């Protein structure tokens, strides 16, 4: 009764797609990609707004272009066809302070010079390190100052960690919660901003048997048959047996199986359970909340000197006290604590100005936990939301030559006609944006568990399952060609006389 | 007679020494060549009594300097100024297009980090010139890189030429690249720092002009040397701190050539051996003195483009591939201010002295410092790049009064006064700059070799024996107190 198919992938995010696509180059047949959204890309998702203009609400960048296997790819074939699949639209960053303006590439801040040292100062502290123990980005950050303090000006003190911060935006985590250990790292060459991800995620679905997709199949468990067989169940009551099974569900998404309630949307129930080497492994990694916010404006109306403009938090000239004052470390650390609601100044906020780079009159805006989860709690007030980032909207038109915002939702002013807002943290099939770590956490541990699955036939793949690439797109790339790969090495003994 | 001989009154012999005195060891000897002390440590003065670092000028990696360190000590405690953080945005300078420096549509500083990034992939785990390397970046990542990007970068990214001392097609690319541990602190007169340690031991354990031209270590484990002149002394242990250029002469014929140290029995194989790793990076210097201060201080920095061609791109964009793109390359020579990258730190932003410190490499270091006594002709050779500067810094060409005659014209307009220029590559008892290396040296197999002496008595010290700071100041400081420390204890433990 229960089809019989060879591969069973769940999930059709680059991940799961990549692993149908490898299948297929395989010669591997009668296999099946389960999803349970009613689209395919998962975390890779292009939506539209004003004018019917188009952003990835999800990933954006091809990453280490040096090196991405994915990007490559992309990259041989508008080098092939002539058309345009992307742009390298990194630039100088903008840095903006609500008080003093533009920070950036100054003669007497010399902010980015400085920036670079606390980054070497990160690398010496750890990279060949053994015992080294942890702590958060942000008392690094004050290390740093401290141990510094004799060559630093009383502004670099002041605005310096403030721009240091930009990273929170690359990890999606606030530099308190952001593990020190894990905030630097090396990037393999410049980024490539995709012109329509989702135009990736499509050449990959196309390219092996359309059937094979069946969308709106939420996987409610995946039981091995001690006959050596895989029994995966879609909450619509289907049921397939399949040799092999590639999962490549969110790290969020299957870790509600290492918990009760088999009612909470995406979770799968494992038989027998998920390996105690696994679920364990979920304590020592975690999840980031990376936000997106599109302004779309109806002309381009300002300069774009750049295309990269970070505005940086606020900070206290009581604060360069503070370290000039502080005899020790733990004397800062206490210290400081010295006690209040949340505005678009309480953490940096990266904006990607895309009338430079794509010509179009709208902002790609970055945020990062916590503020991720409360801008996407209330994305559906698009008055609270223009209200709350209405200053720094203001603050960055005035410093890139253009008047206040006009909020035109529902002439040489800035008028914003729409707003969008990402969901991740809200969508039950995602739980946050990607894979993050916080202080203490060995991300080694997942990547091991993971890229050995649950068993000879239970399988994973995804951006928490791979090491090269972790987090990225082309990682789970990577990881679903991996996966496939096995399963197609393994069932290549098939034609053996 | 002689606890320990040290040979060399450089960086290197000068902590040598300190650091055996401050550990209470007596009767030493340190025996220079020169006249003076400092070794490629000098100060010169020049107009209106101006002094400037001739030889070394920054404190690097002043995050791990341990000589850095020790200043800044005496800093916080005595609030003197020893020392100013210079490191600027570098502005670079192309003769036919002016700055390039952080533009929104050349981005070149994004594409020399990529670069960068390029190189250290190439040679992560890896069992080439700089330039085959540049070149092979632009094959490869043409795809990704406008004309303009391709045609000024490689120009740029030469700026490392005066890292090294070396041309783009002299210098290895697997040693092109490495990386600076923290900011820069350029030494507020680097001869304050070679006074200090210089008067930390007893001066009558100095002895100016020796040539020591010869080595020799006794059967009955006495260590004995000979300075050209006749003087001979005797000691338990001998720090060797010449630089490794001449130490490099201790490996040939006509045993006399200036400087040229011969020890008996000769340096065992394994430190022969490490000469064949090159080390001829000549880095030279050009001081420009003007009347006043009259020029834009936006950076400190600054970096003159060598021209670059348009029909380069069209070669890189047609190309096939590593082997025709280098054939490709190459056709028709005179040399001018504009065929090499010159780096010119402008001391007007950083120390208010209306002077500007430029560095130049090899080949152009051995002629402009061979020509150093024609004023007329470094005017000459320099004067394009020069007003260049001054048109890109809000000023005007420079005027030259180095056979003045007070005018009131002058009125904004710069006046360059005096012309001072290094002599390192001419001076037997340096025969360069510092440690650089050729296609295929292997900065290991020297400062091991070295930081093992020859035997027990005879240590060597110096920038080519150690790995970290190697060929830098704090480097040499660093393996003086090495060879001291390490030769105080023996003597010290033997009863
Ligand atoms: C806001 C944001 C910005 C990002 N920007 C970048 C970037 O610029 N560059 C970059 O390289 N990466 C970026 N990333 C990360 C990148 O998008 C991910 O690493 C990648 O998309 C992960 O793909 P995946 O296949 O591993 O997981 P997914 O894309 O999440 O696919 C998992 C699939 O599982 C499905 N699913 C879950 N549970 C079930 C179930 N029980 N039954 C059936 N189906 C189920 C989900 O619907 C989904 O389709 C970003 C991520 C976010 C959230
Ligand atoms: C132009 C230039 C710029 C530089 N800038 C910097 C910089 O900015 N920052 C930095 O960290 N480093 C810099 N360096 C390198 C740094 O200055 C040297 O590595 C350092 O001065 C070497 O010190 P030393 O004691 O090891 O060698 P030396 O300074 O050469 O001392 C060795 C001594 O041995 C003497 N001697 C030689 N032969 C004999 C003999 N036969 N008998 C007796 N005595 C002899 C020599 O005269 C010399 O006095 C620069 C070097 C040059 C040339
Ligand atoms: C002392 C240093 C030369 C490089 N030293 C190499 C030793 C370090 C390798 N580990 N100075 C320079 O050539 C220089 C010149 C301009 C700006 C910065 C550095």
């Amino acid at each position: 009764s229960p089809a019989k198919k060879k591969v069973i992938i769940i999930g059709a995010g680059i991940a799961g797609l990549k692993a149908a696509s490898t299948l297929h180059q395989n010669g591997i047949q009668d296999c099946l990609v389960l999803e349970a959204r009613d689209r395919v890309g998962g975390r890779l998702q292009t939506v539209t707004g004003y004018q019917g203009r188009k952003y990835d609400i999800g990933a954006s960048w091809h990453h280490d272009t040096l090196t991405n296997p994915l990007f490559l790819e992309e990259a041989q074939l508008s080098l092939n066809d002539g058309r345009t699949r992307f742009v390298f639209d990194d630039d100088n960053f903008i840095y903006i302070d609500e008080e003093r303006g533009r920070v950036d590439h100054d003669k007497e801040l010399l902010l980015e010079i400085v920036d670079n040292e606390m980054s070497k100062f990160a690398e010496l502290e750890f990279h060949q390190h053994l015992g080294v123990s942890d702590c958060s980005f942000f008392q690094l950050v004050m290390k740093y100052l401290l141990q510094r303090r004799q060559f630093l000006t009383n502004d670099q003190i002041r605005y310096l960690p403030q721009l240091c911060r930009y990273l929170e935006l690359w990890h999606g985590l606030d530099w308190k919660l952001l593990s020190a250990k894990d905030t630097y790292f090396g990037h393999q060459g410049r980024n490539a901003f995709a012109l329509n991800y989702d135009s990736v995620v499509q050449r990959i679905a196309q390219s092996f048997p359309q059937n094979w997709l069946k969308l709106s199949c939420e996987v409610k468990s995946i039981t091995r048959e001690p006959s050596k067989n895989v029994t995966v169940n879609c909450e619509d009551g289907t049921v397939y047996n399949a040799d092999y099974v590639i999962i490549t569900v969110p790290q969020s998404v299957l870790n509600l199986s290492v918990q009760p309630e088999k009612n909470l949307r995406g979770r799968i129930e494992f038989q027998p359970p998920l390996k105690p080497v696994i679920q364990d492994a979920f304590d020592k990694i975690h999840f980031g909340a990376l936000g997106k916010v599109i302004f779309e404006f109806e002309e381009c109306c300002w300069s774009n000197e750049s295309s990269k403009i970070v505005t940086l938090a606020n900070s206290t000239n009581e604060f360069v006290e503070i370290v000039r004052n502080a005899e020790n470390l733990d004397e800062l650390d206490s210290m400081l604590e010295r006690e209040t609601s949340v505005t678009c100044w309480s953490q940096p906020l990266f904006f990607v100005n895309l009338s430079k780079s794509t010509g179009v009159a709208s902002f790609m805006m970055l945020m990062q936990a916590p503020l991720t989860n409360h801008i996407e709690s209330i994305r559906e007030d698009k008055e609270r939301l223009f209200s709350f980032f209405q200053p720094v909207l203001n603050k960055i038109m005035k410093c890139l030559d253009s008047e206040d915002v006009i909020d035109g939702m529902r002439a040489n002013k800035p008028v914003l006609r729409n707003i969008i807002v990402s969901n991740w943290t809200r969508d039950p099939y995602s739980r946050g944006a990607y894979s993050a770590c916080f202080p203490g956490d060995d991300p080694v541990d997942m990547v091991v568990a993971m890229s050995n699955g649950q068993d000879s036939r239970i399988r994973f793949a995804g951006e928490h399952t791979i090491m090269d690439g972790a987090g990225c797109a082309y990682g789970a790339w990577e990881s679903g060609r991996r996966e496939a790969t096995r399963i197609s090495d393994l069932l290549k003994l098939e034609h053996h006389h």
